[PDB]
């Protein structure tokens, strides 16, 4: 019970390891590997190594990130950093970015593909 929980909802279905979520609802998916969620709703979503605050995960893997304010739908994103933005597509994958209000930072190891980004 490596899970330092803090009234959060996290299903059976549902797995948090090593990690910490404060006032989450994480329904059939997975928190782990020193991952950090507060205020947020992970869906059939799967977070690792990330921290999530506001946001709203849906069907998505994050690896690396960070969240703030924001929507992960179907989506794929690594090593990086959004903010109130709304990312979607069933194809969407993201890897090394900064991403404010829908706008992503331009940079070279900055990768983004399938993906619709806008603000929230």
């Amino acid at each position: 019970g490596t899970c330092v929980n803090t009234n959060s909802q996290i299903t059976a279905n549902s797995q948090c390891v090593k990690s910490t979520a404060t006032n989450c609802y994480i329904d059939n998916s997975q928190l782990v590997d020193t991952s950090i969620c507060t205020r947020s709703q992970y869906s059939d979503a799967n977070v690792k190594k990330s921290v999530t605050t506001d946001c709203n995960i849906d069907k998505s893997q994050v690896y690396l990130t960070t969240c703030t304010g924001s929507q992960y739908n179907g989506i794929y994103i690594r090593s990086s950093t959004t903010t109130g933005t709304s990312i979607s597509g069933p194809g969407c994958s993201i890897s090394t970015c900064t991403i404010t209000r829908g706008v992503a930072t331009p940079a070279a190891a900055c990768k983004i593909s399938g993906c619709s980004l806008s603000a929230m």
